[PDB]
Parts: structure tokens; C-alpha cells; sequence
């Protein structure tokens, strides 16, 4: 049955809850972004109305074969009336058509659903500048002052330079990426287009990408594989294992390969910074683990919710054990105690 954290009260609205059947009062199913936790449950078979952004929208019609008129796309920096409540879909800086949500309540309530976000200074300077929140469900991922990552830009700027320079003094290498869902695409993107080089996948991921509203995508992707230095697999193939059989397919065109496994914080963005990463290698593969995240670092998370002011705090991430349910709370008083709301 669905949580307590997914209802939105004073609403016949749920956020996130696709996979509890039919949640006993919703009359419209809010889904943030499409990602597996987050969308688990829904098909062809729902006939319930569902309010998302364009490209969740895209997604939901030509992946999960959900019908078309169920699936209700909101404009992004737009009041709406959705069953006689005022909403508002923010962008969220988590992956592509990921939102945060208003809910503007009959009772003058004012709610702020953050679906997975990566907390910036920009947000401070959306529609949210305006007015009072009083009660934010967070996404919590990273909430302990021991999550520290660098910026995306940083990340970037480090995979350019590390396949430029492979690629440059070894024309015949391969560049390969990992990937098992939609969000961090700048990684392949950015290394394809310093390269000359489209990007490589198979149909599936291909069908994926082509939902997502990105700028000249047909000229940076493709399925012919041999046409493109820069190949896209299952996270789950990269490891020694997997790129030594995938190499072997290649036809002899490639004597190296050169693979990057985009995570979220490891134990080792504790001791290492971004310039003095070093890969695992065997033979002639190297494998880069590369922290890019697009989750808010505890730093982000903290100067969002102290510039915010909500009155209650509802976290929506790590809430299963009691430990981290008092270590949140915890942060959120010395937040509050210090900024002085
Ligand atoms: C064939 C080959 C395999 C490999 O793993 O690395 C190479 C490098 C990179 N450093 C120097 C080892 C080259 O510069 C040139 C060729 C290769
Ligand atoms: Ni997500």
C-alpha cells in the first residue's frame, strides 16, 4: 500500500506511486522522471490520468506503451490547473524531463515536491523566488556532510581531456561508455564530440535518446556501430570481462579500449580529486570511474533548503532505518539554528 510520503495532502494527488494498484482516493498519478523506483508499475493497462513533462510523456507513449490519452505533458514555468489545484513543473537537474513540482493547496498551504534533484544557485531565481513553502518533500540521496563530489562541468573537462589524449596518440583505441538508465548523457556526448565521432548503441538505447528533445540529436548517435569510435553498453558489461568480448567483435579495427563508468559519490571521492584519478588496468583496457552525479551534494542540499525556509521537512530518500531517519533530522535543526528560520 502506498506511503505516507507519496500522498499529497488535501489533494487527490499521489507523486511517484505507480506500483501500490489502485491508491484509494487519487484522481491524478503526478510522475517526476523516468526512472525504474520512481515509475515501477506502469503499462499499457493504466487508464488513470498521469501529469508529467513533455519528455517523460515521450517516454511513457514509445517505452512502457502507456495510451495516449492518459498521458497529460505540462509546459515547465507554467500555472496550471489540474482538478481545480494550481501546480507548477520545475526543472529539477536530475536527467532529461525531470521535474520538481508546486502544489498551490485550496487551504493556502504551499507544497514543494522535489522529486530527484541536483540543488543549484539557479534555482534561487526560478518561480520559487517569490513565496513561502511550508512543507518540502526532499530528496535526501546524499544527506551527510561525507558526500562530496565535483561539478559536472569538472567531470566533464577531465573525460574530454583523458580520451583526446588516448585517442590522439593511439588512433586505432576505442572509446566505450557505460549506461542502464536515462541521465548523464553529457558524458558520452562530450567525449563523442571532441572525437569527430558519433555515438554507437544498440536499437533499444537508440529508441531511448530519440525521445528526449536534445538539440541536432541526429547528427551526434547512431545504430551502425562500425561507422563510430565511441560505443555505448550495459553498465553491467564494464568490467575486464565484458570489453575483452566485446572487443573481439570489432573485427580487428581496435588494438586498446579506454571505458568510463559513470557512478555517483564512492568511498574514494573521500581521498581523490578529479585530476589525480587513475583507472584499473589489464592489458590493453583501462577503466575510469568517474563521479558525476546528479544528485545535490550535502553542500548544495544545505544551501537550497537554508535559502528556502520551509517550515517542515518530509525526506523521501534513505527513509527505511532509524539511524538515518535521526541523523537527517539532526542536520535539518543545525540548518534551521543556524540561518535563523
Ligand atoms: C596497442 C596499445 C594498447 C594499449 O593498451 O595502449 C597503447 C598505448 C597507450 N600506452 C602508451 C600504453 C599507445 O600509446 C599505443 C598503443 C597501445
Ligand atoms: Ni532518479
Amino acid at each position: 500500500t502506498c506511503p505516507f510520503y507519496k500522498k499529497i495532502p488535501g489533494t487527490g494527488f499521489t507523486v511517484d506511486a505507480f506500483q501500490y494498484g489502485v491508491v484509494e482516493g487519487c484522481t491524478a498519478y503526478f510522475l517526476t522522471h523516468f526512472h525504474s523506483d520512481h515509475y515501477a508499475g506502469l503499462s499499457k493497462h493504466f487508464t488513470f490520468p498521469v501529469y508529467c513533462s513533455e519528455i517523460t510523456g515521450n517516454l511513457l507513449k514509445n517505452k512502457l506503451h502507456v495510451q495516449e490519452q492518459y498521458i497529460h505533458p505540462l509546459p515547465l514555468d507554467t500555472e496550471c490547473i489540474v482538478n481545480g489545484v494550481k501546480v507548477v513543473l520545475l526543472d529539477a537537474n536530475h536527467c532529461p524531463g525531470a521535474v520538481m513540482i508546486l502544489f498551490y493547496l485550496p487551504n493556502g498551504t504551499v507544497i514543494l515536491h522535489t522529486g530527484d534533484f541536483r540543488a543549484d544557485p539557479s534555482m534561487e531565481r526560478s518561480l520559487l523566488a517569490d513565496q513561502k513553502v511550508h512543507m518540502l518533500y526532499l530528496d535526501t540521496t546524499y544527506c551527510s556532510p561525507e558526500y562530496t563530489f565535483p561539478s559536472q562541468q569538472e567531470v566533464i573537462r577531465f573525460a574530454i581531456n583523458t580520451a583526446f589524449e588516448a585517442v590522439t596518440l593511439n588512433p586505432h583505441a576505442l572509446v566505450v561508455c557505460g549506461t542502464y538508465s536515462i541521465g548523464k548523457e553529457k558524458v558520452f556526448l562530450a567525449i563523442a564530440d571532441v572525437l569527430g565521432s558519433k555515438v554507437g548503441m544498440s536499437q533499444e538505447k537508440y529508441k531511448t535518446l530519440q525521445c528526449l528533445n536534445i538539440p541536432e540529436i541526429n547528427s551526434l548517435i547512431t545504430t551502425d556501430m562500425c561507422s563510430s569510435l565511441v560505443h555505448l553498453l550495459p553498465m553491467m558489461q564494464i568490467n575486464f570481462k565484458g570489453l575483452q568480448s566485446h572487443l573481439k567483435k570489432c573485427g580487428g579495427k581496435y588494438n586498446q579500449i579506454l571505458a568510463f563508468r559513470p557512478t555517483g559519490w564512492t568511498h574514494s571521492n573521500k581521498f581523490t580529486r578529479i585530476a589525480d584519478v587513475i583507472p584499473q588496468t589489464k592489458g590493453n583496457i583501462s577503466i575510469y570511474g568517474i563521479p558525476y552525479s546528479e544528485h545535490s551534494s550535502y553542500l548544495e542540499m544545505k544551501r537550497f533548503v537554508q535559502w528556502l525556509k520551509p517550515q517542515k521537512i518530509i525526506p523521501t530518500v534513505n527513509v527505511g532505518t532509524w539511524k538515518s531517519r535521526s541523523t537527517m533530522e539532526k542536520y535539518f535543526r543545525e540548518w534551521k539554528l543556524e540561518a535563523g528560520y
